[PDB]
């Protein structure tokens, strides 16, 4: 059950190439801390249309870990954007017996503090 | 024990708030990924120093969660500056039998978005 806990969010992770989230294990609860709101994305109704703007200015993305202690999980992972800047990002996840029902993306600091502007436009794509 | 690096990470945040870093198992081999260089401190030699520089400028720590999955584990936590802001950070470690041997701090983008300069000047302490 541990091992398929790595592969649901190796699946969350590489749905970010073609913004195909169907194969991801979601639940009903699903909540997810967006770093453009103070307020959680509430449900997939929510959270996927976010998450599709989102993969439109996603060139790549590269997996380097998956964590998983039950109900908690993390995983240290890469999105090149389609302008080049590459982040670098550690997921915090809560899993319940649906798959993901929490989502919290934070970042690596030195390509948001290199062009602090880039972040918000790529997560926004307003002046992107 | 898993117990034994949950306390273990702990053990590492609350450091932050004393300033003593004597409590926390490091291994010999500890590295050390900093927000402000390209290659990792290398041993509590290169560590502990740059950290006790941080927490002179660090108030109140607040620990959200911890995750071990030996040999990686991950925690959130929070630190408010000594000007009152609030970082949220989720920080990626690796184990081994003599306790911490990797550190890879991460942050919320929020507070880091909300002024940039803020954080180097928090990191470095050049201006703060």
């Amino acid at each position: 059950a541990t091992e398929k806990y790595h592969e649901i969010l190796k699946k969350y992770f590489l749905s970010f190439e073609t913004g195909d989230f169907s194969q991801v294990q979601f639940s009903c609860n699903l909540e997810f801390l967006s770093p453009i709101s103070g307020n959680t994305l509430k449900g997939t109704e929510e959270v996927i249309p976010f998450l599709k703007g989102v993969t439109t200015r996603v060139a790549e993305v590269n997996i380097m870990s998956t964590t998983v202690e039950y109900p908690r999980a993390s995983g240290v992972w890469q999105m090149r954007t389609t302008k080049g800047t590459l982040y670098t990002l550690h997921n915090f996840f809560r899993l319940d017996e649906e798959g993901i029902v929490y989502v919290w993306p934070m970042f690596d600091p030195k390509a948001v503090m290199e062009n602090p502007d880039a972040l918000i436009q790529w997560l926004t794509g307003k002046d992107y």
